């Protein structure tokens, strides 16, 4: 088929970045390189989602078009998928884990400040700026997001009539947003160690069981070459336990992000992006 007539009227389009698909289009009216997300027939929730969110990390949506199939229009990432780094057992300096990592922090402590869990943080959600190294990240893709209750105004009566089980959930509730700590726990794993903490290559353990009992794969060699602090800091997002899992205000209180070289390169960056006057 082809590609919808409002879409082609801004845009000009062109080759696949990645793939669901990702296309490059210029925006006619500046020149300049775009993103074009197609999302084959919650998307208007997603769109309602982005369109609200303002965070340097966090990918922001220029333009939607719901059409025969969905068309977001995003900033276009130069420097790809943090999967395409990480994988075949590829690294990063800790350094480079470092940078990113705290950007994701950031970026999900945002999203939390804010009400929205992501629920789906992995490697290809998020976006390098550019191919170099030292580089801003951006996490995309909301569609599994949710916005933070029926178990509230459940407790207004009164429970003469209510279940049991009712009464035990509030126990536990209201600690959703811990999923995504524990995938920036799995992410920062693969960065710093090029492997998964919890996979089926080579263990006659099942994938469910090693991640309900969090009991990682530790192979001491390749770590060998990591901080204990980093270590430290994937020990304390991998706590099974939802309530004790370390929060993202708690990650970025850690030893491991104390660190003020990292912090100023993330400024730099920021400022380099940024680039209207201002009364003095
Ligand atoms: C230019 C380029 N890579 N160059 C390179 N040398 N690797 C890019 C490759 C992939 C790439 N990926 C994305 O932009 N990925 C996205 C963007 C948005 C989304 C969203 C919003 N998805 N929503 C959804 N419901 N699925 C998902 C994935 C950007 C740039």
């Amino acid at each position: 088929s082809v590609y919808p007539k409002a879409l082609r009227d801004e845009y000009i389009m062109s080759k696949t970045l990645g793939s669901g698909e990702v296309k490059l289009a210029f925006e006619r009216k500046t020149c300049k390189k775009v993103a074009i997300k197609i999302i084959s027939k919650n998307v208007e929730t997603e769109i309602e989602i982005l369109k609200k969110l303002n965070h340097p990390c966090i990918i922001k949506i220029k333009n939607f078009f719901d059409a025969e199939d969905y068309y977001i229009v995003l900033e276009l990432m130069e420097g790809g998928e943090l999967f395409d780094k990480v994988v075949g057992n590829k690294r990063l300096k800790e350094a480079t884990c470092k940078l990113y990592f705290y950007q994701m922090l950031l970026a999900v402590q945002y999203l939390h400040e804010n009400g929205i869990i992501h629920r789906d943080l992995k490697p290809e959600n998020v976006l390098l700026s550019s191919q170099e190294e030292d580089c801003l990240i951006k996490i995309t893709d909301f569609g599994h997001s949710k916005i933070l209750t029926s178990l509230m105004r459940t407790l207004c009566g009164t429970p003469t009539y209510l279940a049991p089980e009712v009464l035990v959930s509030v126990g536990t509730a209201g600690y959703n947003r811990a999923v995504d700590c524990w995938s920036l726990g799995v992410i920062l794993f693969i960065c710093l160690s090029g492997y998964p903490p919890f996979s089926e290559h080579r263990t006659q353990v099942s994938l469910k069981d090693q991640i309900t009992s969090g009991k990682y794969n530790f192979i001491p060699e390749v770590w060998a070459e990591v901080s204990e602090k980093a270590l430290d800091l994937v020990k304390k997002l991998l706590v099974v336990d939802p309530k004790a899992r370390f929060t993202t205000e708690e990650a970025l209180r850690h030893p491991w992000l104390q660190d003020e070289d990292m912090k100023r390169k993330f400024q730099d960056l920021l400022s380099e992006e940024n680039e209207t006057a201002l009364p003095q």
